[PDB]
């Protein structure tokens, strides 16, 4: 096996990855970041790469919001993302469409608290 068996949208998502590294993180089914509280990318796998085509081992430590997706800062992206920081318990999931500096492409996003401090996933497959 090269994959982890983790699917999108799992109910006990943030369990299960809590014990991956990078390496473990690339061999999921869908694209997965960690933020931290403000955005800055913290984690950012292999399939995220390849439905944004950024390099994941670049984008680590820019901020999202502000530096890499800024069509995501908006109140339907960001204005939820850091609500649910704020509340401590994100957990929410909605259709977006990615199309800074690339082919429009519509996806289904699930962010969700990581169990790790300071940190939040964002999840992202297509649609
Ligand atoms: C809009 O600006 C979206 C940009 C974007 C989406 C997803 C990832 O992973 C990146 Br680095 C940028």
């Amino acid at each position: 096996s090269h994959m982890e068996h983790v699917a999108f949208g799992s109910e006990d998502i943030e369990n299960t990855l809590a014990k991956m590294d990078d390496g473990q993180l690339d061999g999921l089914a869908f694209g997965a970041i960690q933020l931290d509280g403000d955005g800055n990318i913290l984690q950012y796998n292999a399939a995220e790469g390849d439905i944004t085509g950024r390099d994941p081992k670049q984008v680590i430590g820019k901020n999202f919001f502000k530096d890499v997706a800024p069509c995501t800062d908006s109140p339907e992206f960001y204005g939820k993302f850091k609500e649910g920081v704020a509340s401590g318990n994100l957990n929410t999931m909605f259709e977006y469409t990615f199309d800074y500096q690339m082919t429009p492409t519509k996806v289904k996003v699930h962010m969700k608290k990581a169990l790790s401090g300071d940190s939040y996933w964002v999840f992202v497959k297509r649609v």
